[PDB]
Formats: structure tokens, C-alpha cells, sequence
């Protein structure tokens, strides 16, 4: 629900959608494709390399954002849990007094 | 983390403050021996049990909140991770096709 997480989800959805457009392109291509001319078999080749590259880059940036959001979540959970443990341990020492003093009332 | 986290830490702090006061009274009490007769010893003992139960109760409730916070963070991380997995798989499928249509146009 955090807006940051929301931006990331949006960004992931947008990346998927661009991928989907490319899947459709590959299909149309397969219905006709390029042409056995050297200059342009090569030009098409470079075009695929460019596509693949851009895709890979976009993927790596998203992974970077995912890593950040998860690291923030982990940090929050750790703080929460650790505070809990400190609180529980302080109770363990209170409790010890209570009970003992309760003994001392006379033994 | 944010708001929820802040309130919980404050709650824990307030709880710890309450336990510091108690443990303080205990210090006074630590000595605070004035003999005692049945009815009053008995009412002192009871008074202990009651504080012991109150404390235990606060703790339990703090625990519940900690668990909820942690569950919320786990959920969000899972959403994040899962989307990431998704993008990557969608990418793997597209890459497979780009490499295929490239190669014809290559060798």
C-alpha cells in the first residue's frame, strides 16, 4: 500500500506491457520478416541487439527498486522484532523482582 | 517503517516506562518491611499477583502488534518479490523469442 511500492508495481506493469508489445512484433515479423539482403539482415540484427539490450537494462533497474523496497521492509521488521525482544527481556527482570519480593513477604 | 511502526515503538516505550516505575516501587518495597499481619500480608501478595498479571497482559498485547507489523511487512515484501519474479519470467520468454528471430537473421 505504501505509495513507493505502488510506483514500483506500476513500473513493473508498464515493463510487462512493453514486453507484450515486443511479443506481438515478433509475431508480425514471423508473418513476413526482413529480407535476405546483407545490408539489412545486418540492420535488423542490430535492431534485435538494441531491443534485447534495452529490455535487459529496464529489467535490471526494476530489480534494483525491488531490492530497495524489500531491504526497507526487512529493516522495519528487524527493528520491530528486536524492540519486542528488549521489552520481553526487561519484563523478565521486572517479573523476577515481583515474584521474589512476593516470596520475601515471609518464607 | 512508518506510522504503525511509530505508534508501536511509542507503545513499547510507554510500557517500559510503566515497568520502570513499578520496578522503582519495588526498590522502595525492596526494603519496605513493616512486619505485617495476615489480612495485610495477604492483600500485599494479591497486589503483586495483580501487577504481575497486568504486566503480562500489556506484553502480550505488544507482542500481537509486533506480529501484525511483521506480517504486514512480510506480505509487502512478498508482493514485491513476486512481481519481480513475474517480470523476470515474462522477460525470459520474450528473450527466447528475440534470440530465435535474431539467429535466422544471422546464420
Amino acid at each position: 500500500q505504501n505509495l513507493d511500492l505502488q510506483l514500483y508495481m506500476r513500473d513493473c506493469e508498464l515493463a510487462e506491457s512493453w514486453m507484450s508489445a515486443r511479443e506481438a512484433f515478433l509475431n508480425a515479423d514471423d508473418d513476413a520478416n526482413a529480407g535476405g539482403n546483407v545490408e539489412a539482415l545486418i540492420k535488423k540484427h542490430e535492431d534485435f541487439d538494441k531491443a534485447i539490450n534495452g529490455h535487459e537494462q529496464k529489467i535490471a533497474a526494476l530489480q534494483t527498486v525491488a531490492d530497495q523496497l524489500i531491504a526497507q521492509n526487512h529493516y522495519a521488521s528487524n527493528l520491530v522484532d528486536e524492540k519486542r525482544k528488549q521489552v520481553l527481556e526487561r519484563w523478565r527482570h521486572l517479573k523476577e523482582g515481583l515474584i521474589e519480593k512476593r516470596s520475601r513477604l515471609g518464607d
